[PDB]
């Protein structure tokens, strides 16, 4: 559940054992965990695929991507080489050998009925907090570029103190301006007004006020 | 339960994150906490109205008003806009957004079958002592009238140690004349007499005493 | 609590002894049960005459007078023999002598310090149900016209389903008219849509309804 | 039951806030409490009357007279002011408010099916030590002259170390004469013949002698 | 305690051994059981001489006087046998041999600090129930008139339904006259009003009501 802790614990991974989170938060640098059913497998290999091409967008942001699964060392870096020699992408971010789903248990990775993880994706930054959550089913392939939108607004979010509208940068009201966190006490509403007037935000009400970064 | 102290418990409030009973009772003054089943409702709107109205009134005697619901604090707002458009009377008393009936449940403001409050009054003093207690129903308004004679009495009663008429200060019988505690031993008798001959008091028997203030 | 129903119990009163509610539910009638600390004190005396010269109002309705103090019946009727010589009125409604409090208690009746009554109202319809509560402390005698005006709107709102404005019949909004019970589905404002065109009732807002008799 | 001391327990009553047996105890005086049904009651009236008249019997013998009922202050003192204008006696020993018969319960004085207190009589010394107890019926009043009788032959008994007869002191045998107390030892027998010759005793036999005051 | 059923029971008495109640609620009879310490003692001399010039007094009342010690019943009827010899009176009246106390405790005759009856006085109906109880101490013996008056009260009060002034038939305030129990609802108090005209009862107030009979 959202705005826990990450659970202290310490993974055999592809780049080398690695303690979680400590190895990324004491870096300033925030992770994307995500989880595929199994190695040598076709939609999985989609993404693998889809997420190394956006690996530097995601790495620019501050942003570290890392895979998991129930699957061992041997096979990961089998199938990444695949990747490597069939669609010539090298696979260039770390991913998890979760033995026997220590991990995938504890979060809640395994759908109803299984013994292998989904596809599940957690947003992490760099004081352990989990940011958000997504669970979709083997038969369906992520969108990393949702995934990114989202993290974006998430830096964007805690970097000006600021909310961000259905679809940023792109909504259909606003475009890509920034949402003022509505006022909650009458005293905050004369801040409103007074910040309207004199031109700082613009407002279609005292709850719903926005202005650009 | 009546004199009972009040429980020390905290709100987040229309006007702020504030402390009860501390907030008003640090500052000299009482409360008449009051609450209705939810925002945007007729009934409701009509005594909110009505409080407003009077707040001076209330405020006057050292009784400051503050009202409480289940709902949170934006729709509390947006209700009070509402009255400042359509009736054109600003609420200037703060709303208690009771967050899933917390406070409620502790005061028994909720009637039998329900998960929201009723139409309950609770006045409450300087040194956090639950003077009255009233429940009307959903279906029937309050009188905020009846509401502000009680606490005129209660203040007086205090302020002379003095009990007050049926109806006061309009009693059919004695005017608004206070009443004189009956007297519980016989030597506090001697001091009934005493008093009614030399004409400090009247009395229709030794127990009903009164005099003027 | 509001919305319950009166425990059945059988009680010694000035005029029998009775089973409550059958007695009044019986014969189909409402009854307005009240407390007062002892007989033969100031206050208790100025509101048993109010409710002598008022008893015919409430006998009108249905709504039958039932007060209830600690004292044995013996004490009870030469409080009641004192009132006729000394004041022109002669009680004619029952009076329980609540031996130990027993009644007293299980509707907690007793205010936090002592083992006598307070000054307590419970309003009973013709089905054992209760609907309205008021706790007064002894310094302040009530005003039996309030209830009065309580009572003429329970059994309005219960007759015409509807419900009754702050301080109705004497509204500062609309006077002596009725509210319809808030629209709370989007059909049941175009229910009021509709009503409003055809001058069936009149609207500051889809919720806030209300009519003439 | 008898010769347990007293239990240190504080009453409310018509003549003050007292403790018991403290204030008595404390004083050097004695005390005989007795327990009516009901103030406005007649054969209760009958008794009370009958003290008053006897008061300072009771009173010159250092023993002080105190009634009670579970009735509340307000109408002891009314029934007593009855007493001093229809049949012109003031009654001038304290009465009990016995508060929901907390203190009749501790003392048995109430009847098997009963709420109330029945006709009940305890002597108790100015060390609190019961001396003697009597329960007689609601329909049965008592006899102040019995209850004279025996608190003398108590006082002269403690005084003296004697015993005395049925009916004393108007025994049909000894008269007004005082018992010895029967001897329990051989020894102690001759100190009876002793006694006998040389003529300070009489004697029907070694355990039946008696004297003079 | 009083209103209550005497245990059923089987004694051993001078007379034979016999069922309690039963053997006097057969016939029809009341009794009188009472205590004494112990045989060949002085007060409990005189009491024994006492009831037996007094015991046909009770006989004709359909009372039966019945006695109990600790003792043995050869040592009862040796002390018996001293009476008729020194004093002119034969006991003929039964007393209990009360091994070990077994009864004189069910019925707690025992004084707080010994293993020996003191001086109780029973007084039981012809259907086992318990009227009347007096604890007297060791050190002053009982007056056989008082109880003698007692139960005459009593079979009164049962036979006629009333109830007994203060020392009737010798009352202060109106001699041998009989009390009317007091009227207890507003429906009775009229039937005394009725009853007054008509000269019935004569009446000091509508709650004390007395008559010849």
């Amino acid at each position: 559940v959202i705005g826990e802790k990450f659970p202290e614990v310490e993974v055999k991974t592809t780049h080398g054992v690695i303690k979680l989170p400590d190895y990324f938060a004491e870096q300033g640098k925030w992770f994307v965990l995500f989880s595929h059913p199994a190695d040598f497998t076709p939609v999985c290999t989609t993404e693998f695929y889809a997420m190394q091409k956006r690996v530097d967008q995601f790495r620019e942001l501050g942003v570290e991507p890392i895979g998991l699964s129930v699957d061992q060392v041997f096979s990961h870096i089998k199938w990444m080489e695949w990747i490597k020699e069939n669609l010539g992408e090298e696979i260039t971010f770390p991913v998890i050998a979760d033995d026997r789903g220590e991990l995938a248990d504890k979060l809640g990775m395994i759908p109803s009925g299984a013994t292998i993880t989904a596809r599940a994706v957690f947003i992490v930054d760099d004081k352990g907090i989990i940011r958000a959550i997504v669970y979709y089913p083997a038969e369906v392939g992520r969108d990393w570029d949702e995934i990114l939108r989202l993290v974006k607004a998430l830096k964007v979010s805690d970097e000006k103190g600021v909310a961000l509208p259905h679809k940023w940068p792109n909504n259909e009201l606003i475009g890509d301006k920034a949402i003022v966190p509505p006022a909650s006490t009458v005293d905050e509403v004369k801040q409103r007004e007074e910040a309207k007037a004199k031109g700082e935000i613009e407002c279609y009400d005292w709850w719903f006020c926005y202005k650009k970064l």
